[PDB]
């Protein structure tokens, strides 16, 4: 289901995951400390999550399987598909310029939603409570 709003209180290993991206020592803490809000809308299908951060103001309109360019803000995309294995988002997705896949995993902890984000064996969690 997924609809709501929900703002970051933390982002567990995010830095690491940034350094096996490739950036520099600027973009590791300040998209880690973002303040992204995620406000997730599903209309017929389609996912609207206006994603709201310090870096960036847009809204990513997925459908269940389709194949999108997901940015990180920084210098780096990924392409691939949250599809929904009953009430979890399994997030298929690889790098358009590397060519490395990664798996993504959106779940909700009691009243957390996690965004479990696995690159090159290093696992980034940010992690957003219902407000």
């Amino acid at each position: 289901a997924f609809d709501s709003t929900w703002k970051v209180d933390r982002s567990e290993n995010y830095d690491k995951f940034m350094e096996k991206m490739g950036v520099n020592i600027v973009k590791r803490k300040l998209a880690a400390h973002d303040n992204l809000k995620l406000t997730i809308t599903q209309e017929g299908n389609k996912f609207t999550v206006k994603e709201s951060s310090t870096f960036r103001n847009i809204e990513v309109v997925f459908e269940l399987g389709v194949t999108f360019n997901y940015n990180l803000a920084d210098g780096t995309e990924l392409r691939g598909t949250w599809s929904l294995e009953g009430n979890k988002l399994i997030g298929k997705f690889k790098r358009t310029d590397n060519g490395n896949e990664l798996n993504t995993v959106r779940e909700i902890i009691g009243d957390e939603l996690v965004q479990t984000y696995v690159y090159e064996g290093v696992e980034a969690k940010r992690i957003f409570k219902k407000d």
